[PDB]
This record gives structure tokens, sequence and C-alpha cells, in this order.
């Protein structure tokens, strides 16, 4: 049925010493989901996790659909040299009133080549189980 | 201190419907490897694994060193559409004196954005322990 993909924009803000992560959307989510009516969120982790900062984020949950748009931004306080040692982990997760994440697949994105300046990069990433 | 990084070149060859993975070198390997007189190899997986074609590759082992150059190229036979669904999993592994193949760290590289054109990308990728 193919790969599920997530589109993510990334941008560093040197003026404020902060990194922006824009979770845009999922495509071909049908490929990753067998059941019906499920709620989906995306868990975002900036790894390895520095203990003097929040490194774990979760989108709001939305009704599963083959294309699914979140458009949520997450800001992380981090210097550029520190940012370049990091990897971004994003996981598509199923959830219910039990409040247990069932994270069915994800991507990992080395941040070593994030630009210090200029425009955001916006790329599609395959999810792996 | 810092991330160990791997430098990898990627290029699709549409004339022969094949994909090239050039494992160039490790950098700052001392971040992940403290033990002495170890030999190190790079394991390379194109996932998910179409059990027809060959998915798993592995460099020769070399004596561990903070900068470590391999320059090995692995060729994968598959059409661009199939390649566009895959993810590349690379790991830095020791070959212990007792034939343990325990792995120190790795990276995950979505291939969704490899150019059919055959434009050669050469990038550094952080490794997560």
């Amino acid at each position: 049925s193919g790969a599920t993909r997530i589109q993510i924009a990334l941008k560093y803000d040197e003026k404020n010493k902060q990194f922006a992560i824009l979770i845009i959307q999922l495509s071909n989510l049908s490929a990753l989901l067998q059941q019906q009516d499920q709620k989906v969120n995306i868990r975002v982790a900036v790894l390895p996790c520095s203990e003097s900062t929040t490194c774990l984020f979760r989108t709001r949950p939305l009704d599963a659909s083959d294309t699914l748009v979140f458009n949520e931004v997450f800001w992380v306080s981090m210097s550029y040299p520190a940012l370049h040692q990091k990897t971004l982990r994003v996981d598509v997760c199923t959830t219910d009133r039990s409040h247990l994440e069932e994270c069915l697949g994800g991507a990992q994105i080395s941040l070593a080549e994030v630009a210090r300046s200029g425009e955001r990069s916006t790329r599609w990433y395959n999810l792996l189980s």
C-alpha cells in the first residue's frame, strides 16, 4: 500500500536561540492504519534529551484520515552548536480515552545540517515501523 | 562530547534502475566508542526489506579511530518508485574478539527525497546511541 509520509518544516532562529518544528501533515495514513475511527497524534522528541530543557512534544489528536493536517509548531530553546548534535524523532501514534500512545511508526532526522540562517526547509519523510 | 557523525553519499541511477549508497567516513567516533583495540564496521539496511532483492550490507571492519574512512559503495536494484518508499538504517558496530556484533549507534535516513534525476547528495548524519 506504500509508505506513510509526514511533511515537516524546520527553521532555526538565531536572534532568539530557538529552533522551530512545524508538523504539517500526514499522507497515505491508510497504509499504516488497519482500524477505523481512531484518533491520531504525532509525538516529537529532540534527542538526545537535554535535562535542562523540554525535549518531548505531542500534537493534539485528530480523527484518522488518509491525509491528515496538523499544522502545529513547537519551539525549543537551544543554541545552534547544541542543535547540530541532535536528532529529531517523530512518531505517528494512535490514542484513546485510556490515554495510552500506540506509536506505530516514525522517522528520525539528523539536525546536523540545519541552517543557522535563512528560510525554513520543508521536506517529506518516510515513516518506518 | 558531541555526536558521532557519518558522511554518506546517495545517488539514484535511472539508466540502470539502481541506487548507490557510498559510506564515506565516521567522524568523532570517540563520542560513542571508549573501549580500546576494537574493530568497527558499518551495517546498512534498506528498509522495509523486499525479501527478493538484497537489503542488508556491511562494510569491512577497520581498526577504530576517531576519524574513520571506509569509502565503500553498495548498490541496490530497485525502481525509483519503490526506493521512494524506503528508509536507510545505518549502524556503527563492533566486531568483538568473541564475535559479538553489538552496535553502538545509528541513524535513520528517509529516502523519500532522493532525486530520480540522479543528483548526488553528500551529507553528514548524526548518530543516536
